[PDB]
């Protein structure tokens, strides 16, 4: 009878030490990626993401994603941002620093990349894009 | 004596049965809802919102949203959201596939609609519109 | 013998209150700020931000920050977002009612400001602005 109640409590204190690694785990516990200015290159906090090329990416997981960023202006001016082959914003003043990005439900595959039409029209020390995925439900 | 280690044992058992149930209610936990692309209606993800018609969602909960989708165009063109009564964005380029939305603070009973001036005006299967749920501070 | 066994069940009763501790914890556990409309003046949800003045914030850790708002028009018409001393938006129509904000990475010691052209252009019970931290990375 003695040996049950210790044979119990070994049982129990396998159970507390299981239940503490599971709430380690729930402490522990967004994906991001932003890529410049430049020197710095790709930098990320399974991966949403792969980088692909400098200001180039490609989406590893179905979701809901914000892109976001700034184009530090330094032949007509223009910044162009693409998912996959289609153009998605245009930047085309050369006064002011712009905001780039907006929201896209965004598929395995998918590729994001913010191409500039003179390399040094930009001032790439303050210039840089980043995207978060914010959620995956089951519809995308 | 026996008895009471052997009753202290059985409590003991029964909190952790309780607390693996927190557990495991903690491992599942954001609210979310898209129309479209047709053939695509309603699809969601207490609810923040509830579908009214078509293109039409009822706001449930007190919150910030932010609202995202895209219009691919195919009579001048207009397409619009309106937050109840209040046209809140017009898109008016026939070219361009383009974006919908921006971050809006909503109240119970609000309403969201995507309205087009003509149906055929929009190329249904690849136009839609989604809302997410940011956050729900007392102050809104 | 007893004693032993009588000794484990102390110790183990005193994990299990640590663990619902943890776990209540866990249960409560993002930063928020609103200024107006007025007569709400600044309202928060360590903190993420610091009220300055009326329509002005300062940033008290690195990260990914969304601004929103909107600006109820009532000298030519003017509302500017500032950062820091960079204008970030600019808002010129005096017949809508306008959207304010977007994605920005913001660092430590970081103001956001709204800054009305004249303060009696503006409908003050129905104009306001505010920011939700989304996320800080190491790489912020």
């Amino acid at each position: 009878r003695m040996k049950q109640i210790e044979d119990k409590i070994e049982e129990i204190l396998s159970k507390i030490y299981h239940i503490e690694n599971e709430i380690a785990r729930i402490k522990k516990l967004p994906c991001m990626a932003k890529f410049g200015p430049l020197p710095s290159k790709w930098q990320m906090a399974p991966p949403c993401v792969n980088k692909v090329s400098d200001w180039k990416l490609e989406i590893l997981q179905n979701g809901l994603y914000l892109i976001y960023g700034q184009v530090a202006p330094n032949a007509p001016f223009e910044v162009r941002l693409y998912k996959n082959k289609d153009m998605i914003q245009t930047l085309t003043n050369k006064s002011k620093i712009q905001n780039v990005g907006g929201t896209y439900e965004l598929h395995v595959g998918d590729t994001i990349d913010l191409i500039f039409n003179s390399e040094h029209q930009v001032l790439k020390n303050n210039t840089y894009w980043g995207i978060i995925l914010l959620a995956n439900p089951q519809f995308i």
